[PDB]
């Protein structure tokens, strides 16, 4: 038993991390097959970032200007192209450590692990959620750009995020591996305010199921509710509306614990209305929303 | 910016995980050089665990009874010995993926990453602290025994923990890599109650410094305190006593923020006495104690 904010093992992704330098800018790249993926803002100076014309800036760059280093060995760049906000640097060597992989665009509320890197070297791994306002709350310093988010299904790594920037509010923004930003954000140093950071309701419920499975039951009450009644309370508390799709997704957790989804919604409703009263749930004093129902099942079953 | 419960990249440790089976028991082992380390309770049946005589049980086991599998390939066991609560299985092949490593016995309050494994395969990685009562609060299911805790200094992996059991209270106990248990626990299915789980005061202060560095400053007050006055409050709240050694260890964080350690102790004192009042610090509603002052410096500087 016990429930932890668990990240995927990062070894498969560590073997893909490289350093990419263009001029005076060094960031991280992802080396998969004979392609290195990195944020296109590697071509920018700090001045350029204020209003960059990436196509115009890219004209002044040749293959030899992109310095790609894997460990202590240099990769030869034989091609470069821009796909949305990412650059794809074709190298002459396929990464021998390339795992089975996919590029996936996640939905808000989904979780992933981030392997934070600096100069192509891994510093740490943590679990994140794509917030409903399309930001992530990570831990990224200067040089962390190009660090990636991913999920693993046994031996296939699904890359879902590449880190690009920190908004003036300290939250993070990035793209999928096709270079498309999550949300309305652009790779420009400009006023970009995030929208409302609502709570991922289906994730909180999944985490409440994880608590029951792991012994924390104090919050279970004698009440039930309806999707409409629950949603009225969820609106008031900046919680995402719960749909029948979410109820169906919670089905296996409901079956395992014997607690109907709407009964758990009524427990969540009372927690929102009365608070925790100085108590904790799974060692947390707030309602945790960065565990999906799939993460809960996976962690509680031991998927390797 | 941003501060996350970050684990070390686990690739170096993933390459050491093997499956060890003895009879009907399968658990994880750590393969370093030509030795596989695993909990000695791999030789036990569920009945034996009630009152095992490990030396007597071990007499009935030969090298061929320990089945060691690395991925899909079997390792030949050419020797076996018991060192405290761990078995050391000598194999005929040195692990080609053996990283630079040390075996270290950590002190209560120190942190480490756990690579949770099942059948020699990694399932996930999370950051833990050795509690002051010598337990850890992990996420371990049946089959997770032999999963290890470690820290990394650039390329050297310091193994500090091997998972052995879950106490009836859901907390976890284990040994260092010499097989010595942390705390008073024994590898026997018996009444083993944990002592008081006090809060790691020096870690909370380090995390309060991390909050200031990352923008969360609401809790800073106009007060100061003394080590003795602070410790009176810390005793009342089941916080570990703060020593001058702890103040010295917080020195670089104090210097970076310009907030004297005793002033931060006065902030912590008011937080203990008044609570958070429904507010959060680094996205937490409670005082976090599983970040050491070294973790805070490391995360805030970007050590790879
Ligand atoms: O935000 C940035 N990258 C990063 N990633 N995670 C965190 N941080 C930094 C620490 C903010 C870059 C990309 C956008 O253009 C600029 C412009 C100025 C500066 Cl200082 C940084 C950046
Ligand atoms: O606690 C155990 N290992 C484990 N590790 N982390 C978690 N869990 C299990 C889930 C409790 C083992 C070792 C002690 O002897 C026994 C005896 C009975 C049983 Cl059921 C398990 C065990």
């Amino acid at each position: 038993s016990g429930f932890r904010k668990m990240a995927f093992p990062s070894g498969k992704v560590e073997g893909c991390m490289v350093q990419v330098t263009c001029g005076t800018t060094t960031l991280n790249g992802l080396w998969l097959d004979d392609v290195v993926y990195c944020p296109r803002h590697v071509i920018c100076t700090s001045e350029d970032m204020l209003n960059p014309n990436y196509e115009d800036l890219l004209i002044r760059k040749s293959n030899h200007n992109f310095l790609v280093q894997a460990g202590n060995v240099q990769l030869r760049v034989i091609g470069h192209s821009m796909q949305n906000c990412v650059l794809k640097l074709k190298v002459d060597t396929a990464n021998p450590k390339t795992p089975k992989y996919k590029f996936v665009r996640i939905q808000p509320g989904q979780t992933f692990s981030v392997l934070a890197c600096y100069n192509g070297s891994p510093s740490g791994v943590y679990q994140c959620a794509m917030r409903p306002n399309f930001t992530i709350k990570g831990s990224f310093l200067n040089g962390s750009c190009g660090s990636v988010g991913f999920n693993i299904d046994y031996d296939c790594v699904s890359f879902c995020y590449m880190h690009h920037m920190e908004l003036p509010t300290g939250v993070h923004a990035g793209t999928d591996l096709e270079g498309n930003f999550y949300g309305p954000f652009v790779d420009r140093q400009t006023a970009q305010a995030a929208g409302t950071d609502t709570t991922i309701t289906v994730n909180v419920l999944a985490w409440l199921y994880a608590a029951v499975i792991n012994g924390d039951r104090w919050f279970l009450n004698r009440f039930t509710t309806t999707l409409n009644d629950f949603n009225l309370v969820a609106m008031k508390y900046n919680y995402e509306p719960l749909t029948q799709d979410h109820v169906d997704i919670l089905g296996p957790l409901s079956a395992q614990t014997g607690i109907a989804v709407l009964d758990m919604c009524a427990s969540l409703k009372e927690l929102l209305q009365n608070g925790m009263n100085g108590r904790t749930i799974l060692g947390s004093a707030l309602l945790e929303d960065e565990f999906t129902p799939f993460d809960v099942v996976r962690q509680c079953s031991g998927v390797t």
